[PDB]
């Protein structure tokens, strides 16, 4: 039949792609072009728009598979061809060797980091049930599509996944469907060495619902039955078991050795020959398949067809509604939002920076309907809801509505990583964080550094970011975790000193379409400083104490800031003049031009860093560094200030020893460099 | 009774702890007191001597019910006093405001970040299981100890926890028991709100045994009958649910509020006159009390004292084994150990750093017993399994047996790095290890940060360090990797070069006592360097090429060190001369004494770095940096060096501006510093 000519194209193409780089996998792919095959004639989609918003998304959690994934796109019309697929990891090319969302048309995400992608399918039926809790009316199903993710045993061995299966269960997801390619084979053999856990009992204790297709090799009648089964459960996500054979087909079928390695040139010719292809051509696609693929593709587009002229019809009958979902659409945040960041004066009392972010969200969230975030179980101390919101819960519970904007992650601060990219990916303008201690946005490495390379713009709220918590102690205390994000391209890094700056790191924040915000934030008062404005601090690095005649300039960031002005007046008592940088953002102010950043980092003088952890990174910006290269201690926080030295004669004394050191050289920016 | 007036004692020891401190958490440790009581009358430890190597092990996971801990080490007579818990959560004290192993005595590992704590129980039963299968003998049960976890809520929420949980599930870890504190609050108020999940059918498909305690606040029979009847399940980890009320007793109880904040001065009026304790009165320790744990106490170091006859006995009867256990229980590797590091010489051909370890282990496993270790599913390109030992498994799989020494950890990197920390704590001289890729090292950043802060000689086997690896592109290659880890205090990073350095590093790493190491190697194929030697790579960092009148000395680790000599030849033919220097471990190299580096790193000369990874850190050791500050990208790997300059001539032509940057400049050593 033309499906099972569309099952053996799919198959030999990610074959062939492999074969012609020499490097991939070819095992899944072989094991899941069926179900590829029958969730990709089931899914709404357009290969001419990929961005629709009410489109089905499809994700491939295991990466590694993505010559699947690339072969679909390509017989699919999709803005990718055999000729990319040739290309298959090779350098600069359409097809890299995991899929990335920012270079693959029709790749929703970055996956290959083993389960992120199924928490990424998690975020975007999350988002999914929030965007159509927010817009549909009666006759005006705006939103109602589907997430479909295919997973293998490696995904489901990382914990975020469990993170994420239990919350999405707990959140009653029923547009989310996954399938496990249960192929009872990993990279170190079978799952009988380490993975035989009952996987279908611990998605029942989830809430989930299971279909199981017994013969996922040829029965894509059954996989279709699944996920017609999948659809009329509304309340609970479903996991689909796909029972495959790794590598079906070739000689080494159902072996490790399929798994993560090119076939051998003969096993790809009984391929061919066993399934009817050319054994001497690579690359083919039948015109009959191509005929099959562009039937559904005209399909998609009449069903897009209509569902822009019921959005016309929408803004007529809801027009304040409709103009905003339009903007969102467009990419745009309402105008003039900014207006609704606090702003504070010198004459204002000191306020935690984790207190001035609560009031900033208090304050945005009413006016840009696109926010929505939450915490992983640290609510009442990150300060992350705003008063009168109400949480994102199955209206079922009792504790919320899928209309609400306040997530409670639950303690998965991985799992809401993921979460937050997938709902950046869902698109539609969200702006979307998560709140939790900035040690323990650690938890989440994994799916932080894929915000940083899908270009996501999401936001994480890190509060007690310092030894300024206290008695919690070292366990608790980040010491190296702002050198590990600032090394990371692509991630803005907020520290900010003081109301205005955090109301300037907000800005950026939500501004944001494609860098990732962490905003470190204090459990501990601050004072309001003299000189700091939104203004200035949106440049990143700015001079916040301005001395011509300066003998040393003090650089300094979030809690330091302040410690560095108190420096200044101890300072001028011993007869040396100091200028103040405050730099809340390091990525921000790397990108502003190279004139400006001299002017804030000039020739001719010493700098001096001050910043209460690792002294990593901060060479770009000054001569001398004081930080804390140690772990912390369990304290009253000032007393452990003390204990450091980071008072204002400490910071004294190693300034002037910073004058001292340099007397007689020759001095140029840290901003300098041979090359 | 006097079982009843305890665990009044306990309850109110830790609220007065709580109470003096004016911070920490109470609601767990009053929920919890009776259970702790129960557990520690039928646990064998001995307060006078916390490394006896047949103690049962208790494991607080959820940390911050530490005064609970606290309490319990103070009655029993431990090193810690009432004087002690008089000072919990200050500054200095012996009372922190989470456990930690390096300060608290009977504190096995250090919890506090949640999810931790039971995954290091995991790794101290598999320790356990291990040890004994090595040592016992019949009519010699020299290790027979079980391993006792506390955890709560939020515990069962991290995905670190699901990891180790199924893998001790697979592994049949049958004197592993774990209590659960049912207690439906965590710090967003109910579980209800995130945490619906039926927690007995996820443990159940693990491969769990199940207790249910449903009266802990009072039923310590229930409790105690629990333990006998877990210690009857001889092949399944049990998990005892203890059905509490947070806060029990307390005027709040049952209430988010009681998680994490001191109760009200007539609250605690109000408990103490319903247990029969004076108002007036904190820190009251009833002598019938101290009497009746006394006598578990004598008892206890009755069966140590018959457990040392039982050694020297069991010295009489296996000579060779009885030293070996000897010499382990005394801290000490063998003698000569290290003659089994392989040696290389220019001569010899180039191998990856990968495959050099892999022949490292070949040699070194069947000299030094207490090496164990293993991959999260990468064996076969970690290469850290040696060719003819058996995997740790039990034997009714037919997998393996617990005598084995090479653990699949599956896909579960957090889970591998915490349960190492729980196998370094075990104690024995156990020297462990554990593979996967260096990027994923990342997943298990949490545990990472414990080791360190620990003082755990774990070692990480991570391969495929840089771009080098190539085709899987930029979600696999690490570029934020070391920065992150050197930031972090106390971790030895190690980068090996060659053949002789990667026998340096393996040095380092297994004689390790209070120090963490991450062994970051190659992919693809290294020269043997001219000039490398085990001697002078164990220094951390060393002259490679000598040249006195050096125009610039070259820096640089790993596979950038072949980089440099090729450059320096380059070089030459501009009429620059330079010296290269190999970086091995930045931590070793910064214990070397101040001359010893300054012979390194001298003034009088500009020094430029070259690594393949962020430039952030090498400004201690450099005044120009050459690093990759990018992502990387998906294509062969040399052709991905090509395109980032990390070439001999792209390096020279860094090299070169360097030299003309510094003309006329007066340039000291960047180990110089005014403070
Ligand atoms: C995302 C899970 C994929 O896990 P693996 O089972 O290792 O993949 P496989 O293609 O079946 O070898
Ligand atoms: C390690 C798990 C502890 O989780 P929580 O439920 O948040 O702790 P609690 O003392 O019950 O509030
Ligand atoms: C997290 C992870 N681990 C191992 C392999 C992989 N692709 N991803
Ligand atoms: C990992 C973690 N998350 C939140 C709180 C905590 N103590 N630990
Ligand atoms: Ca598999
Ligand atoms: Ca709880």
């Amino acid at each position: 039949s033309v499906d099972q000519k569309a099952i053996s194209t799919i198959r030999l193409l990610a074959v062939d792609a492999v074969a012609a780089a020499n490097s991939g996998h070819p095992g899944a792919p072989l094991g899941l072009a069926p179900a590829a095959h029958a969730v990709f004639k089931k899914m709404r989609f357009n290969p001419k728009d990929t961005k629709w918003i009410n489109r089905d998304r499809f994700v491939l959690s295991n990466g590694h598979a993505c010559a699947l994934l690339y072969s679909m796109l390509v017989l699919y019309g999709y803005d990718l061809t055999v000729e990319d697929l040739k290309k298959f990891r090779q350098l600069g090319s359409k097809t890299p060797g995991h899929p990335e969302n920012t270079d693959v048309p029709g790749a929703e995400v970055t996956t290959g980091p083993l389960g992120q992608g199924i928490c990424n399918g998690v975020g975007i039926a999350l988002a999914q049930a929030q965007f159509a809790a927010t817009y549909n009316k009666p006759d005006f199903p705006i939103s109602d599509s589907y997430t479909y993710v295919f997973l293998g045993d490696g995904c489901l061995m990382e914990g975020v996944s469990s993170e994420a299966s239990s919350l999405a269960g707990h959140l009653q997801l029923g547009n989310l469907i996954a399938f496990w390619d249960d192929n009872k084979i990993s990279i170190d053999g079978s799952t009988e060495v380490a993975f035989t856990e009952d996987v279908i009992a611990r998605y029942k204790s989830y809430g989930w619902h299971i279909v199981e297709v017994s013969d996922a090799d040829t029965d894509i009648t059954a996989i279709a039955a699944a996920i017609d089964e999948a659809k009329k459960v509304t309340n609970k996500p479903t996991l689909v078991r796909l029972t495959t054979t790794i590598g079906f087909g070739s000689l080494a079928q159902g072996t490790h050795g399929v798994h993560g390695a090119p076939l051998k040139a003969d096993d790809i010719k009984q391929l061919k020959t066993k399934w009817g292809f050319n054994p001497e051509e690579s690359f083919a696609v039948p015109a009959e398949v191509t005929a099959s693929y562009n039937e559904h593709v005209a399909e998609n587009q009449k069903i897009q067809q209509q569902w822009n002229e019921l959005f016309a019809a929408y803004k007529q009958k809801y027009p304040e509604l409709g103009a905003e979902l339009q903007r969102r659409l467009d990419g745009k945040l309402p105008e003039n939002w900014d207006k609704a960041l606090p702003v504070y004066t010198p004459a204002d009392a000191a306020v935690a920076t984790r207190k001035l972010s609560e009031i900033v969200l208090s304050k945005i969230i009413p006016e840009v309907p696109e926010i929505i975030g939450g915490s992983a179980d640290l609510t009442p101390s990150n300060l992350t809801k705003a008063k009168g919101t109400v949480d994102f819960q199955p209206a079922a519970t009792g504790l919320g509505d899928y209309s609400g904007r306040y997530i409670r992650y639950g303690v998965r601060e991985h799992a809401m990583g993921a979460i937050m990219n997938g709902i950046a990916a869902f698109g539609a303008n969200y702006k979307n964080y998560g709140g939790t201690f900035l040690n323990f946005v650690s938890y989440a490495a994994g799916a932080v550094r894929l915000s940083a390379l899908s270009e996501f713009p999401i936001t994480w709220v890190a509060t007690h970011d310092s030894i300024g918590l206290g008695e919690d102690g070292p366990t608790h205390q980040p010491i190296e975790t702002l050198a590990h994000f600032r090394a990371t391209p692509n991630i803005s890094v907020w520290r900010p000193a003081d109301g205005n700056e955090t109301s300037a790191a907000y800005k950026s924040a939500i501004e944001s379409t494609h860098t990732p915000h962490i905003l470190a934030l204090t459990r501990q008062n601050l004072p309001q400083l003299e000189g700091s404005s939104i203004e200035k601090a949106s440049k990143g690095g700015y001079t916040l104490v301005q001395q011509d005649k300066a003998d040393i300039i003090i650089v300094a960031t979030g809690s330091e800031v302040s410690l560095a002005v108190d420096a200044l007046k101890v300072l001028e008592g011993q007869g040396i003049k100091a200028g103040v940088v405050s730099l809340p953002d390091q990525l921000t102010f790397d990108k502003q031009s190279e004139e400006y950043k001299l002017s804030v980092l000039p020739d001719g003088v010493p700098i001096l860093s001050v910043e209460v952890m690792s002294t990593f990174g901060w060479s770009k910006y000054s001569h001398q560094q004081f930080g804390l290269n140690r772990f912390g201690a369990s304290g009253k926080a000032p007393e452990i200030f003390k204990l450091f030295e980071f008072t204002p004669e400490g910071v004294a004394e190693r300034a002037a020893k910073t004058v001292a050191f340099y007397k007689g050289k020759d001095v140029v920016s840290p901003l300098r460099s041979a090359f």
